[PDB]
């Protein structure tokens, strides 16, 4: 991705940037077949612009020539050479800028080389070595100065990102890698940023880096756009744990049996500011024998304290990797009770933290948070009053902190991307928070992501140098939302099926566009709705009943029963049904009940713990197993008249301790039938 940057215009006083591109060699034509994208009147170039540096492996005296020096100046540092031999010394670096003009040229394109002779007399066009992209930094480099010489012309590049002010202003695409001015009867994606700011997010890669793949191929592909930010966004997510009663210097014996607590746990990322935080939730049903207490089971005294193990993984749900730190997370008990600082070791991390990835990557085995090879894991430990508190709650919290470490960033002296030890993600985030709207969308499996958008706040006059985002095109770049035949829609989901829900200072400001626009309905004038920095957005699937954390967690009866409808095949050992993937996600389990002709229920699987009867298949369908609680029998069926009733438990109704007085069963918990048929039908 390395040469010399070329602007092509179609007059004859470089206002009308119609290419921007590189090469890569002193041969800086653009032949005709390459302007598809340019319409036929402005493929006529009447003055171009090159910029650059030389690097010289050879200390000489060198000439230089173009194909038309009658129509060229060039110079070398501050020194006109065409408008002639100049000393050139090896392991230096020298400023390049080239302009031509020409007048009513008769062909399309442009046909131009840039060669260079040394003293043996051999001339050759400028070989892709001996040539560098300007610096196009918000600082000089030690060798590599961010702006040309001042002899000749400047175009307008307020932000030194390479863009031209007006195309950034007006609209620009690129098109494999040439960017051109957006026109709509021909083009592609309709770019627009600020000519002021040199990321328009705020964020550590340029507006120009992104649209040409300068960037860290890491970055998210919805974040390669100059008005989606590209930063990390780090939670923690525990897969199970394990407890275990600790042992004390009174017990000289430790040659006891196994009385550990192994349970499965279900994580997600939670919304409620711009912190990381997820929620913990720990397996209510059945894992070991008897209906014991966690101190029964352990043996416990109200002297004793207990330790947790888990297995976890970081995820990235953002928009850029990390690569030398881990965020620090507090695993925290009720509110406020930290059991743990959760740590990896700086410098030292095995891989990529990428978005949209895990760490470790789900091919290999998950952290433990007590490893079995390291002498020196704190031990997570909990007085007795507390384990009998997470007995009771079974959750945990995990809040994860925002120092992601160093950046990795383009270098135009060389075309790679590499760590910067002198760039910081602490010294980014501030800034892209400031300076965007944030929208949280659930429509990715139900579990929450969170993009922000450039948009401007109109009391930073800075910011008002940022083209207007609607939400309309908020949710297209930043979500990757379409609009095949009028109507804005999510993977085939009209916008029409998620709700919108705002900050106060948010709801405030939509609701007076809104009347200034005499709209009575959002979802009509999406594309009028203009989107502030500092905003909050959060957008959600309306299928589904969400907890205080904006998790799903249930749904409407008549949902969960249209979702069951589709039955393949019942019987006495089971129901097979297709259920939507996002259904099961709130379910916690089923109950099994045979109801007698005078309206008496036999509940089965009478019990809070043992609603866990469903599997997935290969198939991607789903078995209700009847005989799981059951004795591994199938339903006998005294009489063909009774009836097998099937309910389905939402998390939000399900009960996850014994009631009050001990009573373990089903009685009391609120149920959706979703299956009810004669035995003579099944
Ligand atoms: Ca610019
Ligand atoms: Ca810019």
């Amino acid at each position: 991705s390395q040469g010399l940057l070329g602007y092509y215009f179609s007059d004859l006083n470089f206002q009308a940037p119609m290419v921007v591109t590189s090469s890569t060699t002193g041969d800086l034509s653009i032949p005709s077949s390459e302007l598809e994208n340019i319409p036929s009147e402005n493929q006529y170039f009447q003055s171009a612009i090159w910029s650059g540096f030389i690097k010289v492996k050879k200390s000489d005296e060198y000439t230089f020539a173009t194909s038309a020096d009658n129509h060229v100046t060039m110079w070398v540092d501050d020194q006109e050479v065409i408008n002639n031999k100049i000393r050139l010394e090896k392991g230096r670096l020298y400023q390049i800028k080239i302009q031509y003009q020409r007048e009513n040229p008769t062909e399309k394109g442009l046909d131009f080389k840039l060669y260079w002779t040394d003293s043996q007399n051999k001339k050759e066009v400028i070989s892709s070595d001996n040539l560098q992209l300007p610096e196009l930094k918000q600082k000089s480099s030690n060798s590599r100065k961010k702006r040309s010489t001042s002899a000749g012309p400047t175009v307008p590049d307020r932000d030194n990102d390479g863009i031209p002010d007006s195309l950034e202003v007006e609209g620009y695409t690129v098109d494999v890698t040439f960017l051109s001015p957006y026109i709509s009867n021909i083009h592609l994606t309709k770019y627009k940023s600020s000519p002021e700011k040199w990321s328009t997010a705020s964020d550590p890669y340029s507006d120009f880096e992104k649209v040409t793949g300068r960037i860290d191929k890491n970055v998210s592909p919805e974040a390669r756009h100059p008005l989606v930010a590209a930063y990390p966004i780090v939670h923690v997510d525990m897969e199970n744990i394990i407890l275990s009663k600790n042992e004390d210097q009174s017990t000289q014996n430790t040659d006891s049996q196994t009385r550990t607590i192994s349970k499965n746990t279900s994580t997600s990322r939670t919304h409620t500011s711009n912190s990381n935080s997820s929620t913990v939730a720990i397996d209510h049903s059945l894992s070991l024998a008897g209906e014991r207490t966690w101190a029964e089971t352990m043996g416990l005294n109200t002297a004793d304290t207990a330790r947790l193990n888990a297995n976890i993984r970081y995820v990235n749900t953002g928009t850029a990797p990390i690569y030398n730190v881990l965020p620090t997370t507090s695993l925290v008990l009720g509110k406020n009770q930290t059991l743990a600082t959760i740590k990896a070791k700086e410098n030292q991390l095995s891989q990529i933290l990428a978005p949209n990835n895990y760490y470790p990557s789900k091919n290999l085995a998950p952290i433990a948070l007590n490893a079995q090879d390291d002498f020196s894991s704190t031990p997570i430990t909990m007085n007795y009053n507390q384990f009998l508190e997470l007995e009771k709650t079974k959750q945990l919290r995990l809040d994860t902190d925002q120092v992601y470490g160093n950046i990795a960033t383009y270098n135009f002296e060389n075309g790679r991307v590499r760590v910067d030890t002198g760039s910081n993600w602490s010294e980014v985030l501030p800034q892209i928070q400031e300076t965007t709207a944030r929208i949280i969308f659930n429509g990715k499996d139900l579990n929450l992501v969170e993009r922000r958008i450039a948009a401007v706040n109109p009391s930073d006059p800075l910011e008002t140098t940022k083209p207007d985002m609607t939400l309309k095109e908020a949710l297209k770049i930043a979500f990757g939302f379409n609009e095949p035949n009028g109507n804005l829609q999510y993977q085939g989901k009209d916008i029409t099926e998620f709700d919108f829900n705002f900050d106060q200072q948010t709801s405030q400001n939509i609701k007076n566009q809104l009347a200034e626009l005499n709209a009575t309905n959002i979802y009509t004038v999406l594309d009028k709705i203009k989107l502030n920095a500092k905003m909050n957005i959060l957008i959600r699937d309306k299928r589904f009943h969400y907890d205080r954390n904006n998790i799903a967690v249930g749904a409407d009866e008549s949902v969960v029963k249209e979702a069951h409808r589709e039955v393949i095949n019942s019987s006495t050992e089971g129901l097979l049904l297709n259920i939507d993937k996002d259904i099961r996600k709130i379910l916690s389990g089923y109950i099994v009940e045979i109801e007698d002709t005078e309206g008496l229920k036999e509940v089965i699987n009478d019990r809070y713990d043992m609603l866990n009867i469903s599997s997935l298949r290969q198939d991607g369908k789903t078995f209700i197993d009847f005989k799981k609680y059951n004795d591994k029998l199938p339903l006998y069926i005294s009489n063909p008249n009774y009836k097998v009733n099937v309910y389905a438990v939402t998390k939000e109704n399900t009960i996850i301790n014994p009631s009050e007085n001990g009573d373990t069963s089903t009685n009391g918990i609120k149920k959706i039938l979703i299956f009810s048929k004669k035995g003579y039908e099944i």
